[PDB]
């Protein structure tokens, strides 16, 4: 096992050239010392991007467990090397790998304040509601530690993915219910777009702006009529959400509801009192967009109202 101890000292030191000589000689790429660290762990700790790509292309397991239950992704979120976190994820690493306590890479990335590391985990399907042994969520790890900006980015991912439990606790921690992302989507937009009704009423009960606009003037009432979730449009209109509100292109929720074929939504929009006369920037009424699309039932229902 002399080739493995010199491989661990070469992968930790950063001499990538000695790794090439020893791997071509037949050294095990997944040799574990007394602690269980594979060369992929030590290279992800010291931050040598060159050695990691060599170990991953010859057959190093991307989910190598040490004695403490740390995968190379767990050590990649703790050090803060953004370039190393995405290389492991593209090879098929565990986005929600647990620790001895149950700590996932989403927990460690939000604990030390690595925002760009937290953002890449959320793209690869990370569970924000993942719980460890003590009952602390990355939303709790972010709001208590003092990283309120990371708590906003974590609250937004929870409303988009659909984890209802990890939301009200962050509001109890002082999180902003009207916080927006890069495009302006509040958690009210993300909850009505994916069709997860459970946050729509509880976020509405705390005091979220129902007629809030994004960077392009899109209110959450527009998104509810687009996907066709009728049970969400009824709750939004119950509180007095703007039904005649349009975006920068003049697109009303009636324009979106008539394009995709949602008869039960078009009726409830006409129930609260919406004008068919509204047009977009192309001079197109909800009647004309339903004719070319291939959906005549909506065109006939508004024709009876016109």
């Amino acid at each position: 096992s002399d080739l493995g101890k010199k491989l661990l000292e070469a992968a930790r030191a950063g001499q990538d050239d000695e790794v090439r000589i020893l791997l071509a000689n037949g050294a095990d790429v997944n040799t574990a010392d007394e602690t269980g660290f594979t060369p992929l762990h030590l290279a992800a700790w010291e931050g040598h991007l060159g050695i990691v790509e060599v170990l991953l292309k010859n057959g190093a397991d991307v989910n190598a467990n040490d004695e403490r239950g740390h995968t190379p992704l767990h050590l990649a979120a703790y050090t803060g090397h953004l370039e190393i976190v995405e290389v492991l994820l593209k090879n098929g690493a565990g986005v929600n790998a647990t620790d001895v306590i149950g700590t996932a890479p989403l927990h460690l990335a939000a604990m030390w304040g690595h925002l760009e590391i937290v953002e890449v985990l959320l793209k690869n399907g990370a569970d924000v509601s993942a719980q460890d042994k003590f009952g602390k969520t990355p939303g709790d790890l972010a709001g208590d530690n003092g990283n309120e900006w990371i708590a906003k980015k974590l609250l937004l991912a929870a409303a988009r993915e659909g984890h209802r439990e990890a939301v009200e606790r962050a509001i109890k921690a002082g999180a902003d219910v009207n916080t927006a992302d890069e495009t302006g989507f509040t958690p009210l937009h993300l909850a009505a777009w994916e069709g997860h009704l459970g946050i729509v009423e509880v976020l509405l009960k705390n005091g979220a702006d129902v007629n809030a606009n994004d960077e392009r003037g899109h209110t959450p009432l527009h998104l509810a009529a687009y996907t066709g979730h009728l049970e969400i449009v009824e709750v939004l209109l119950k509180n007095g959400a703007g039904v005649n509100a349009t975006d920068v292109i003049g697109t009303a929720p009636l324009h979106l509801a008539a394009m995709w074929g949602h008869l039960e939504i078009v009726e409830v929009l006409l129930k609260h009192g919406a004008d068919v006369n509204a047009q977009d920037k192309f001079g197109k009424t909800p009647f004309d967009l339903a004719i070319d699309n291939g959906n005549e039932d909506i065109a006939e229902v508004l024709q009876k109202a016109a």
